[PDB]
RNA sequence: UAUGUGAUGGAACCUCUCCGGAUAAUUCUAUCUCUUCUG
């Protein structure tokens, strides 16, 4: 996935913003995942 | 009743300090009671 960037505001009427503070895990990359046919993890996340 | 590519809040002991204490022989004698009718 990506797990970066984003524009979370933790509210619709305030800036504040919501961000991570811990470490994100990794796994080796296999197959092709893109906009047309996202992998199940990206489909759940909806990063595209 | 959220709004979405990002939430270690299991991420914090109502904790700390303070003699239910102090004083006292289970002992012992003076009355009580008010209206009587000329005396
Ligand atoms: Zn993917």
């Amino acid at each position: 996935g990506e797990f970066n960037g984003s524009n979370a505001k933790v509210f619709r009427e305030g800036k504040a913003r919501r961000l991570r503070r811990r470490q994100t895990l990794t796994w080796p990359t296999k197959c092709a995942c893109h906009e047309k046919e996202p992998c199940p993890f990206c489909l759940l996340l909806g990063r595209y």
